[PDB]
């Protein structure tokens, strides 16, 4: 028996409890699992929006039904990230300014795939018509019925729970953690130790043999998962793995966050995350029943904590002194290696980018999934460790590049922040994709239809997502896809798809309940 | 109007007529298409086995139904490539020698997809049991019902045309070409010019403007497709694009081929291609109704034409002097760039490897598909041309590496040929895949494509078939007793499906005889 017998998980945030719950299922009770978390060292407390594979790839693997976890964490529905004032200069406002060309400064990044005609995605037929003056429709409204549904604040499900569109989730991060702790302890025999780690004990090769707690107790193990957060107490401190800082790709390094009570009866509930541009970064809005989570993300090199806090307060008309604020400074980048010896980093201890496209919790279940697949025995085959590390580095660097694109192609130059973005160098892979887009070619054409996690993880950002961000920001191909000049029957087939999107939007904008009404049913 | 108005295709083999037919459909009669071919300069004449995406990716785009084209080219069913005598030393025989362990030296590469349990393919559950002494079944027999069906020479369809398994096609290459000529001329307004090209006319920028024919005809065009074959009359000669020779990856560079009449009533028809190992390469067998195509592929550095011809003749017991033989010397590698200025190479003019896994016709429809997607206007955007060239180079290098693996992991050391294979440099991508396999991890896990066409199941078929095993089972299996048990049901389902189907299916012979009237 050369097997791992005990797994010790340091940290009890979303990362630790997601790791405990998942490994509990994957390892089928052949391994002891221990979570060491100090209740006195708080979880980061933010991490409130997600992507659509969360239910398929995570809660379904654990056999937890969507309605059960949503009810426990005051969850709401997310059909997109909505970008506001990313093209026009001035102070932060929740209200979109007007472009030179008369359009409102909003674009959507919704989920689910573009239809295609003659093997060409709808994006490319839209771009031809728009470059040729045959349409003044935005990419988002022409190519996704989700846009019309979001504009009307309608739910992605009917009241009897049949599905209308693709969606993701908004939720309370701390309640998701608590719900997962309860699951892991009562249903998967996970041992919960509430104490502080004071020592990391190693053998002659620098492999971890145990953690000591403040109370003197020693937890032995064969595999340690560092979910300690930004501190990286195992991967960075004990194991001395360097963190590769990547503020030369993205500038934000700070956030100030609160929860804002909300008249849902008056305003309705937005089924989307808003990314509201600011002078020195942007501000998230994550609606739930009764309130929305908000946070101004910023570079402390271009705003002081006090400056960011005031602009954030002004945005929502908050009193800066009778308002509770959570202040965070964050690393941007990844460990040189996520997994060193018998230490695997997961969550903020591994890697991080601004929450601009809700990538954090996805990084956690992607890592856990890859750990389950690459799960070692005590020989720790170096090839297993290398393949795991390679998956983590490509997943991160892909998403980092996609995020950089959101900033580098903002036309805003009104503040030193917005100008500073244009001074940063693009990575090669994102330059290559821009040149592809600019020639009218598709970028990362999606592989399957909606339907299987591994079948999405490869290249997570598809053609539709590049179009949402490039075209949303006003970067267009130089010319239409030249093949369209030879394909009049395919132009016409695409006109039926544009009409199908309009009809589905109009029909569903009429029949669907408000997000408010679906939430009110869901939460009793 | 900046558009291409006339496309001229040089060559009337499978490449030219596939190009004409496909572009005919893709370009929706916005473009004049001309095929210039000399009846007096023959087709390569071979190119008789395929892979399963042929119907999806080609005949379906043309709206031609499977039965219609099969009937016109004497087509038969291919459920695998069957490797014979690739592990044991000696002369070429069609009969499998006996391995050290007592079983026959045969393994299959079938197209059936592997089921999985707890997101792990059946390959890995097989490998665990085999490395731990818990099974004596080979990978192919344990993991695919297709193996039992092929051993019984049964068809991959019932007589009522319901599908049993995945499969590809065998066919007469010249009849496929003729059927496609007829389609292109009568249904897609393609002009067929029967003449020999003598000059390629270029403008001051080195772009082609027209081809001049022996009879003094000038064919003007905006875009030229070189389907001239190994000659590469446009891409290599006129356009001066260098061919990157890759005999440092694969040694074979020659073939001697014939067609052999066959008693189908007596022997039945094998629903597979056979790759029969020889002293200085291998010999294909491609069955159809009434005959099989065969050819000994070889390195001329390790056998003379006469040596290869004798061994090939001995194999089938042919009289070397009252037997018609097609002798070919072939390029191995690709053009530095497949598309230069307004010249696009397709087929043997583009790139080539030995027909070990029936990759030739796939290179044609993959290229044509990519040309339709990257179709230029007269500005010939440099980025469109570069992205096309990149897709061709990844498609080719993927398949080249997969082929190299068939040779580098043969245990045979009995001839200088088989030893010389161990001396060749492995490409980085195939070294990386071997290291992945050896750690028990999957290689290119399937999804439900042209640049990772060869999946986990195909790597297992070749590695495990040749006797290369992972070092140890996938370690995660040691923690998953419920998944081991779920996999036992799938092994039992393969056995049961094989037994059931081996009983209910018609013979390949009988399905062919129904199909061809
Ligand atoms: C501003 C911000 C916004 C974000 N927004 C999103 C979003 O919208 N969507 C999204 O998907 N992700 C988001 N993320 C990322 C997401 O929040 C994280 O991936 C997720 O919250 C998990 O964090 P964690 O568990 O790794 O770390 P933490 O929550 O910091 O957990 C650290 C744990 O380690 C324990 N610990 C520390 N030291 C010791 C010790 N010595 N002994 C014992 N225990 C110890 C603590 O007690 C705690 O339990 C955001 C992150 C930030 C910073
Ligand atoms: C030994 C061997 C085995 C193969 N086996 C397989 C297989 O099993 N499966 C598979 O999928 N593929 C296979 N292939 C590849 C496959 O045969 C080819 O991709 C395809 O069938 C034919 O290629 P082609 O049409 O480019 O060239 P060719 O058939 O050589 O055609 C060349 C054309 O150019 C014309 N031409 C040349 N010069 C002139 C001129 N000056 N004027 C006018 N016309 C001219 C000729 O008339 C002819 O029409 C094999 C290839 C070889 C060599
Ligand atoms: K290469």
């Amino acid at each position: 028996d050369n097997r791992i017998k005990t797994v010790v998980i340091l940290g009890g945030g979303t990362a630790g409890w997601m790791t405990a719950a998942y490994l509990g299922k994957a390892l089928q009770n052949t391994v002891k699992i221990v979570v060491l978390e100090a209740p006195t060292i708080p979880r980061i407390g933010v991490g409130e929006a997600t992507v659509p594979n969360l239910q398929r790839a995570f809660f379904d693997y654990l056999g937890i039904p969507e309605e059960e976890w949503m009810r426990e964490c005051n969850a709401s529905y997310k059909m997109a990230v909505k970008f506001i004032n990313w093209r026009t200069p001035g102070e932060g406002s929740p209200d979109p300014r007007t472009l030179d060309d008369g359009h409102t400064d909003t674009f959507h990044h919704p989920f689910g795939l573009l239809p295609s005609a003659d093997q060409i995605p709808l994006s490319h037929y839209w771009a031809a018509k728009r470059l040729q003056g045959e349409t003044d429709e935005n990419f988002d409204e022409a190519c996704f019925a989700d846009t019309a549904i979001m504009n009307a604040k309608k739910a992605p499900r009917f009241l009897d729970m049949r599905r209308a569109t693709n969606y993701a989730w908004h939720f309370d991060a701390s309640k998701v953690a608590a719900f997962l702790r309860n699951f892991a302890v009562t249903k998967q025999a996970v041992e919960h130790v509430e104490d502080e780690m004071t020592e990391v004990l190693t053998d002659e090769r620098g492999f971890i043999t145990a953690l000591r707690t403040k109370s003197g107790r020693i937890l032995q193990g064969d595999l340690f998962v560092d979910c300690s957060g930004f501190r990286g107490l195992l991967i960075n401190k004990a194991m001395e793995e360097p963190f590769i800082d990547m503020s030369d790709h993205l500038l934000c390094n700070s956030a100030v966050a609160t929860a804002v009570p909300h008249d849902d009866e008056k305003n309705g509930v937005e089924p989307y995350t808003s990314s509201i541009a600011m002078e020195a970064g942007w501000t998230w809005k994550i609606p739930m029943l009764g309130r929305f989570g908000s946070g101004h993300v910023y570079s402390d090199h271009f705003a002081t904590q006090d400056e960011a806090t005031l602009a954030f307060s002004k945005l929502w008309g908050l009193d800066p002194d009778n308002t509770e604020f959570n202040h965070v400074r964050f690393r941007v980048g990844r460990n040189r290696r996520a997994w060193v010896r018998n230490c695997v980093s997961v969550g903020l201890a591994s890697c991080f980018v601004e929450p601009l496209e809700s990538s954090g919790i996805y990084f956690i279940y992607a890592a856990i999934h890859m750990l389950a697949k690459h799960f070692p025995d005590k020989t720790f085959d170096k090839v297993l460790v290398d393949r795991f590390n390679r998956e983590i580095e490509e997943m991160f660097d892909d998403t980092r590049d996609f995020l950089q694109a959101h900033y580098y192609f903002s036309p805003r130059v009104d503040t030193p922040f917005w100008r500073a973005n244009k001074e940063l160098k693009l990575a090669d892979s994102i330059k290559d994709k821009v040149e592809t887009y600019r020639a009218g070619l598709p970028v990362n054409l999606p592989v399957t239809d909606e339907g299987n996690f591994e079948a999405e993880f490869r290249n997570f950002w598809t053609n539709g997502s590049y179009y949402c961000i490039f075209a949303g920001l006003g970067l267009m191909p130089r010319n239409p896809l030249p093949a369209l000049a030879y394909k009049p029957q395919s132009i016409a087939e695409a006109e039926l798809l544009f009409a199908d999107v309009k009809r589905k939007g109009d029909t569903l904008v009429e029949s669907l309940p408000s997000t408010y009404d679906l939430l009110r049913q869901l939460h009793g």
